[PDB]
């Protein structure tokens, strides 16, 4: 059945590229931080495993509504490893860093999401899309939200 | 007690009666969407069953959404079958259509109501009302997200 | 598949009608509670407010009920403006009463489903179906509790 | 201790028979719905297998529930494989039908358990035991329901 | 705010009175049975102890629903030790009985609040008020399974 | 069993007795709340209808604790219309005041059971006895509350 | 579509009659408990009404888990009258026993499924069907602990 | 570590000086509504006392979420009583007016934030921020219901 | 409509003033905590915004349970900054201490309310007002246990 | 860093060891009435082992709130076997008893704990340290109600 | 800190290894089960989208639980792109297969998992790694069950 | 009544031997758990208290299991210090050490019972103890699980 939601299909193309990006590093992101919630030591165990494992069940709901946003503008949603490491702007940890470290690629990685959500904005302008827009919002929130009780851990 | 929220009497009373339209068409999805969720029979009987009763549970949460954000601008809500059915753009369906008929008209609902909401926009811009544009927002969303999954049942 | 639930074809029809009309006054009488729900005011607005929310709850749930006891029966279950309109016997409020006439209105609400479920039971009597005198007699219960709490605001 | 709850003793034990068949089908209806659960397959063992556990769920309670009317009464409740398929009007299926039979079959069951209920109101009629006469409606308003839901997948 | 709910006032005042003696002895049986909770001893007392309670706690739930049944009739619900002693048709224990003597108490208990139940019905047949007919099917409904529990103990 | 709890017998006897009337006190404001729950009427029928209902909800666990704290000193807990029009200081209402007068008899409740609650303390305060002295504070504190929000009514 | 889960359809045909066995004594002693839940009397008629309703919630829920893993091997499940008396050990209880005697067949039910599960296991070690083995496992070690728990009424 | 969120430190600055005008105003009013729900007495206690309840738990959560805000945006919270008498524009009352009165500075305080909240959007439009831009949106919903809720008390 | 609670107006007033102090000091160490909860930084960041969080929460309760004696005694409750500024023992802090400042300055708060809390008992003891008694009690379980908690985070 | 709660450090110290004593003993309760709960026999078995696991789970959490009174008195919280075999007043019971043994025993221990408690008021009056006066007091609450229902078994 | 369990070093270190496909294996079908929840269309849309969304969210739990294992032997969890494809013997699908195909797809994946499974147990008898061996058997009994129900909309 | 489960009482008692060595270890740990629960101070209070919390509440339901799989065996089971003193092989602490050495001994605590687990198994082998083989490598799994996330704090 044809789509009449007030969007042309290459619009909705464009806005689902930008969100597809976003996804990736959004799961890119959630993968990292479930990876750092296995393997984090030292004294700080206990806080950062209960950290880590808040954010990467937030980031696990996410990742379902990014998705599922690309299918309500008509288009699938990726999901492999192959498209993600494509997409994503986010690099991976292959090994085991010190628990600051840790900390440390969290933060980045919080920040590198606010920049791809920023991206997609000019074309929501242009081509007006609230919900996404909204959704990118939230994101924004939660990841900047994040982001301040990741660092407080590194102040002096 | 006089109302100050910032936003002019009579520029209140175009929103609410842009808002009015909505309510309408939401009360109108609404009913429709009940309707199906008795009448509907054949091998999906079960699963449009629930999946329709998802929809019209949901609806009628933004129903009295809509309803009091017009009581929040000050006036009244409209809440009769001559009220809905003289405001309302959506065309009810007095008989028993097949169950892919009643999706197509759920489908095609879901697309009447984002219609509706965005027609509401230029009159926000010029006068600037954050809440209810959020409102809008938000029932876009749920609109399209819920246009995806009857469409998909389609897909050929 | 054919029906053979004890009551024959032209039977259920006409207890099917009757439900029809006690689903649309049991409708019409939750948009309009909800419609109250929404425009009430004055110094009784939040009881009023959460009472009439209660109730428009409460005949959500029914009207569900109503209309899976006509398709139970065989018989699709009408859900329009037009056809609620055609079927029930509450008069609409297209303005906005004062909270006293507001109770009332509701009272008067309570009391024509009672009627209407009563008009009912001479049919059910003759035909014997059990499921729907008790859904009726459920029905008269809420729709008379109901009264005597609205009426007692009226004191 | 004797029992004084304004039935005597015969009619007492007629009602119990009544019940003890209504609960012989209730419980057969409830294994053939739990095998059909489990044992369903096709492009609808979704859907199926789901409806056929709230079924089989519901029909645990009402067989719990029969049982403990007729100790009510003051007699013993059958329970037993033999008791059950002496007692029992409704017939097992041995094998694997297809879903469409499966569902066939139990829009039957439903149908043959409202008959079964139906066959005591008389009697209940003539000594005035109301809680059964309730029992009885309760179970045809479930099983009226039920056979809609069933049916409505052949349509 | 007159009402009318289909049953005239003297009609209605007639029901509200079988009501006000099924209330006073479900709440006279309420604080026996309380009572009992409190002061049961003996070896059986984790198991009476807790029966009680069940009991009580069903109970108070039933002289709620009972009063408000008056309330949807039009008239005040009886609710004074005097009222409740005059109107009950069962006897309170001011000792503190043997556990087996409480046990046979509570099902005479039981089996008059059956009693009164039954005495009401004829009230109803006139005016098909169906919804106290449904009150008092499950008042003894609650009172027969109770019966079958207690008794069950002494056999 | 021998009660060696560090309080004598003729102690805990005169504590029970004390408890005893605190219980008559509390179980006759229990009833008169759930009367004036049942029985009020007016504009403020849903905020006082609901107010009571908190009330009467909350003595009800409270009477039970009263009685047990009494089986606890070793004494029984009485529990008939008779023994509590003895023991109790709270004149009963026998007729439907307006609910302003619901209301001041309501406060003189909770101030009636907190002089008693008082009146145990000089009697406490020469035996040593926590666990009572504990129990009438609570109910105290609930009682004074209650007092405040209901005598704010009246403002 | 074909099975390939690591067990050829011999040996998952050879397991799946062995688990059928365990079904059919599983389903067996949950009727007879629920049969004993109902029919129980005597001074333990609380406790043991209770503990059967325990028991027999659990095995409604084991014959489901059983039953599951049959289809996960590839073969329907059984589940009629006929099926479960061919296949069980377990003796039915036509009668009413006494309460002791209930109890003591409750016991030799527990052990008896102890012992169909026992036979089963010599043919997992074989083919190293883990997950069958655990499920063996877990339903031993829930009747070792009833048959603990009932047995202990009988010392 | 360095603040990387695209935007810049100044701006953060300007943005959270605005936030911490709101959050002052914010918490005034969560004070303001806490204690007229301690004070406020006369005939509508029950209502505003609980609809006072609903308002100030809102609000707590509401400055806790401002707060964190502020902290996401580099800066620290301000949480003291100077800072935040500093920091309002809503003034708070000392005494106990009476309950109209409490309900139009609860009004007049709804509409106080919703004025510092618009009064931020130029900021954000220059600076692109489109959480804090959300944040004052759902503030000004909430303020605007409320205020439709309590005005309307007053008509 | 008058009050007969078994203690005098005189006495009444007394006790109210009593706790007026004690609720002054209660809700600025509630304020104090909710501060700290938000503005605490560094390694012990997770650990200590969690535990603000609860006594927080906790506060948030105690304030409305005294303010509420207060009035069950016949008197209206105080709340404003000025007031609670004027009535309250406790030293605020305008600043954002290191962590185990905080912690520190939360311990003295504890203190601080149990010391207001003892200087009330002679009062009550005179007329045996029992629930103020209890009350009192209550809070300084909460803030003796809460201070053992909060000290043992300094231990070396 | 120091510690300011009113209350010097001899007087604490003082507290601290009646506190020792007390948990002790609650502890030492508490694994015997954790043992009975395992080992009860006979027809009592269902009735005992649950109460006496709500025993347990009651004193489990009575253990923590008096270990942690002490803490928060300033001084380390016993917790051995050898501590607490040195500091308790209970007799531990190393073999199997009879179920009225069993009863008998922690009716014993009840009564121990009550004694171990008012032992202590003494200092606390002296020193006035409410909150352990009230710690006290509820464990007497308990342990006196407990015992109540323990010795009613033997009546 | 030492790692004392039992298992040396290089055992640990095989199962480990054996653990890491399983986890690779596991968290592939996770992310595949996702995608097809996501992408699948047609008529059975919303049994399919409910179906894969109950099995991813089971994976997800499953992914955490065998990381912990891991981390338990002494060893990092991988978790990465790269190390899962080089682990993984499931082949990603990069398009959107029809539903049919996306079924037929998470059947092979279920049974890919459990081959894997299978692999590791002989390292596991060698050592008596018997933690491990009951993770490997659950997580076979879910993919087996989940095969089954699955592959059963084929038929 | 006859114990018949499969294995000979000479087997059963040496198993129950094995299980009660185990109860003690698990007993001992659990006590330790507690104390430092209690007791453990400096900056990681916050996270140790609640992560001894946890572990220790997780302990307390492994005794009851434990102690309940001995009674499914056929033996008491063991409580009193004296009895878990003598089969502990758990040294305890009688002081209050470092928040760190208090991680490492609950390391080891971990490890000496998996120690315990591991010697009973080949007694299991013999017999085929399915259920206590169950038993043991869920304790396994628990501790060595437990060991990680202790260790982790000390890397
Ligand atoms: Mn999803
Ligand atoms: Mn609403
Ligand atoms: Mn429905
Ligand atoms: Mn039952
Ligand atoms: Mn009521
Ligand atoms: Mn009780
Ligand atoms: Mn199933
Ligand atoms: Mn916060
Ligand atoms: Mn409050
Ligand atoms: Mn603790
Ligand atoms: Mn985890
Ligand atoms: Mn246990």
């Amino acid at each position: 059945m044809e789509i009449n939601i007030g969007i042309g299909e290459q619009d909705r193309a464009a806005i689902a590229e930008g969100l597809s990006r976003l996804l990736a590093d959004t799961y890119t992101l959630y993968l990292k931080t479930h990876n750092f919630h296995w393997n984090v030591t030292g004294p700080m165990f206990n806080t950062l495993h209960l950290m880590f494992e808040g954010q990467y069940t937030e980031l696990a709901v996410a990742v379902d509504d990014i998705a599922e946003r690309i299918r309500a503008l008509g288009f699938p949603a990726p999901g492999t490893y192959a498209a993600y490491a494509r997409l994503s702007s986010i690099k991976e940890e292959e090994g085991v860093p010190e628990a600051e470290e840790m900390i440390r690629q969290l933060v980045q990685g919080q920040e590198a999401v606010v920049r791809t959500a920023r991206s997609i904005f000019p074309l929501l302008d242009k081509v007006s899309d609230e919900p996404t827009a909204d959704l990118l919002t939230q994101r924004m929130q939660v990841h900047e939200k994040t982001a301040w009780m990741l660092r407080s851990l590194l102040a002096s």
